[PDB]
C-alpha cells in the first residue's frame, strides 16, 4: 500500500460514448461498408470498456430488444464475450470477413443499442454513491 | 441509472469544477466515480492517465511510480477493497487532489492507444 504523492477533437471515452449513442439512436438505410467497418471497431471497443460481469447484460438486453430464440441467444452472448477478450481484433476479423454482412449489421446495431442503454455497473451502493453527485 | 454516458457526463461535470467547498460526503462519491472510471479504460492506457497525471500535477517523476501504482490497483479493485484502504489511509488533501487529477485526466485522454483504431472511430463523427 504506497505512500501519497509528495508535492482539436480526440476520442476520449466521453466522445466515444456520444458517437455510439449517436449512431445507435440513428437509422442505418444508406451506410457503406468503410461506416459499417467502423461501426464494428466502435461497437467492440464500446463491449471492451463495459466489465465482464456486465457481458451477459448486453446479451440480454440485445436478446430482448431483438427478440432473438435461444438459438441465437446463445450465439449473442458467445460473441460478446469473444469481443470482449479480443486482442488484436482477431475475433472482429473474423465477424467482419465470415459472418453474413447484414447478420452482422444487426448485431452491430444492437450491440451499440446495448452498451450505451444498460448501466456500466451492477452494484447498487456503487451506483448510488455515484449518483449522489448532483 | 448509470450508463457508460452518463458516467461520463459526471465525471466531466465534477473535473470541470472547483471543489473549495466539498464535504466528505461528496469526497467519498468522487473517489467512487474515479475508481469506476478508471476501470472503464483499458489497462494499457493505465500510463497515459499516469503521465498526464503527473504532468499537470507538475510531480517528480520521483512519484510517477507510486501514481501508476495507484491508478493499477484502482483498475484491478474489487470490492471496493483498495479503494477503501486508499481513503482511510491517505489524507483528505492527497487525496482530494489525486481524484480531481483523476477526473481530468479520466475524462480527456484518448481511451484507445492505436492511432488506426482511433481514426476508424473517428471516421463517424
Amino acid at each position: 500500500l504506497p505512500p501519497a504523492p509528495k508535492y482539436t477533437e480526440s476520442l476520449t471515452l466521453n466522445r466515444l460514448c456520444e458517437i455510439a449513442q449517436a449512431w445507435a439512436s440513428m437509422t442505418w438505410e444508406d451506410i457503406d461498408d468503410k461506416q459499417l467497418r467502423a461501426l464494428l471497431t466502435l461497437s467492440a471497443v464500446l463491449v471492451r470498456k463495459h466489465s465482464k460481469s456486465q457481458l451477459s447484460a448486453l446479451c440480454e438486453n440485445h436478446v430482448r430488444r431483438e427478440a432473438l430464440a435461444q438459438d441465437q441467444a446463445s450465439i449473442v452472448l458467445e460473441v460478446y464475450q469473444k469481443l470482449h477478450s479480443d486482442k488484436g481484433g482477431k475475433f472482429e476479423a473474423a465477424l467482419w470477413q465470415h459472418w453474413d454482412r447484414g447478420s452482422l449489421t444487426l448485431f452491430i446495431h444492437a450491440a451499440l443499442r446495448a452498451g450505451t442503454t444498460i448501466p456500466c455497473e451492477s452494484s447498487a451502493i456503487v451506483v448510488a454513491s455515484i449518483m449522489s453527485l448532483l
